C-alpha cells in the first residue's frame, strides 16, 4: 500500500521544462567569460541551488574555461558571488515560475481522494519556497508538506529530505511510499531514500523542453528526446518511468500488485 | 554493506534486564489500588515513557481493574498524574541504573575499527536521557548519536527516531543499518525503519531477569526463557537473534553475503 506520493518542485509540479533556474545559471556564467551550454547547466537540476553552481564549477570542460580564463580554477569566492547574483536574478523572476504543470492538479485531488498524503522535496531554498509555493497555492497547487534542504542536512541526492516528509505525514515505512522527480537527482533521491521511484519525461528538467516545443516538435524528434530522457532515468535507478504526471496511478496499482 | 548499527538502551546497552523502570510502573498502579503483573508492566517497554503508562491503562486487563475499583477508565488526567509520578521516583534512581552489560563495549569498539557509525534511539524522554546518558559515556560507552521521542513525532515503534540517526550520520539506504534491540518495540522499530533488525536475549527486558538471576538458573530453564524471548523477537519482525552481543558480528557478516 503507497499512502504517499513524494514530489518534487521545478519541472514535476511547477515550472514546464524547469527554465527559471537555465537562464539564471548560464547568465552568472557568461558574465565572466565561460558561456557554459544549457545541456551543462541542467546536468546538476535538482540539487540545492548553491550546490548546483558548484557542481557547474566541477565539470572539467566549465573549469577548463574558468581557469584557462582567469588564470586560476574557481574558488568558494566565486561559486559564493555568482550564487549571490543567481539569487537576484532568481527571485525577480521566480514568481513567473511557479504554475503548476498541465495535469498535475487533478493527480492531486485524485490522490487526496484516496487519502494518500501529497509530500514534497525539492532543490530551491526555504526563502524561494515561500514565494514559489504561496505562487502555486494562488495558481491552485499546495501539497500536504513541503521539505527544502534547508529543513535537513543536505538536498538531493540525500534521502533525508523524503525522511523528513514521511515523519510530518506519519507514513512508514518507506516502501509505502513514492517518489516523483523529473532530474536525474530526484532519481538518486528517491533510490537512497529506499522508496519506489518515478520519472516524469514531458515537462521534465531532462528534456529541457517549453510546452510550445514540445507540441510542435517533429513527433519523431520528440520520441527520441523522450526515449533518451527514459533511459536517463532508469540508468539512474528509476523503478518507474511515466511520461506525464497522468500515468503515476498506473504505477501506483502495478507496485501494490 | 552494513555502514551503521543502532542500539536501544536501557536492556541492550545499559541497565541489564531493563530494571530502572519496572518497579515504578508497579508502584504508581498499585498506589491507586490496581495491581500489575512485572509481565504486563514490561509489555510495552520501550514507548516513550509517557506513552508506556498509556499503553498500560490500554491493556484489557489493567483497564479491567480501574473500571472496577473508579467505576470509569482512566482519564488523561489520571494517566498525566501517574506520569508526574513516575518522573518524580524514576529520577532520583535513574543514575543507579545506567551501566553497560558486560560485554556490549567490546563489540561496540569492534565496530568503530571496522569504520561503523553508532546510532541510538529511546524510550527515555531527553530530560530522562540527560541523566542516563552522561552516566553512561561515564562507564565507557557513548554511541556517535542519540535520539529520543522528543527529537521527533513519536517514539517507537515509529520509525522517526532511526531516521533521524539515518540523516545525522549520513547512512543510507536504511538497509545499510543494523538495528539491535531488547524489547517487541524495538523489533517493530528496527523493520518499521526497514532496516537489519536485531534482538538480543540475554539482559533483554523481554528476559526480565538480572545477571544473578541468569547463573543461579537450572540451564533447563534458562534455555527455556531464551527460547521464549528468541521466539518473541523473531515473532515480531527480527530478522536474527542472538542470545549476547557477542554474535552480532557474525550476524553482520553473515548479512553482507
Ligand atoms: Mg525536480
Ligand atoms: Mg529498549
Amino acid at each position: 500500500k503507497i499512502e504517499a506520493v513524494i514530489f518534487a518542485w521545478a519541472g514535476t509540479t511547477v515550472d514546464y521544462g524547469c527554465f527559471a533556474p537555465l537562464e539564471v545559471f548560464m547568465e552568472i556564467f557568461h558574465k565572466r567569460g565561460v558561456a557554459i551550454t544549457a545541456e551543462e547547466a541542467r546536468k546538476p537540476m535538482g540539487l540545492l541551488k548553491i550546490d548546483h553552481v558548484r557542481a557547474l564549477t566541477e565539470m572539467p570542460r566549465i573549469a577548463s574555461e574558468w581557469n584557462r580564463v582567469f588564470r586560476q580554477l574557481p574558488t568558494e569566492a566565486d561559486i559564493q558571488e555568482m550564487y549571490e547574483e543567481f539569487e537576484e536574478i532568481l527571485f525577480a523572476i521566480l514568481p513567473r515560475y511557479a504554475s503548476p504543470i498541465n495535469g498535475v492538479k487533478e493527480v492531486i485531488a485524485s490522490l487526496r481522494e484516496r487519502g494518500i498524503k501529497i509530500g514534497s522535496t525539492t532543490g530551491y531554498t526555504r526563502e524561494m519556497m515561500d514565494i514559489v509555493a504561496k505562487e502555486a497555492a494562488l495558481q491552485g497547487y499546495k501539497p500536504d508538506f513541503l521539505v527544502t534542504p534547508d529543513d535537513v542536512p543536505a538536498g538531493r541526492p540525500y534521502p533525508w529530505m523524503c525522511y523528513k516528509n514521511a515523519m510530518e505525514l506519519g507514513v512508514y515505512p518507506m516502501n509505502h511510499m513514492i517518489k516523483v522527480g523529473d532530474t536525474v537527482s530526484d532519481m538518486k533521491e528517491g533510490r537512497n531514500a529506499g522508496m519506489w521511484t518515478v520519472g516524469v519525461i514531458l515537462g521534465s528538467s531532462e528534456l529541457g523542453l517549453t510546452e510550445e516545443e514540445v507540441e510542435n516538435m517533429d513527433s519523431v524528434e520528440l520520441r527520441e528526446k523522450i526515449e533518451v530522457v527514459r533511459n536517463r532515468f532508469v540508468e539512474n535507478g528509476a523503478h518507474f518511468t511515466i511520461e506525464t504526471m497522468q500515468e503515476l496511478e498506473s504505477v501506483m496499482e502495478h507496485i501494490e500488485k
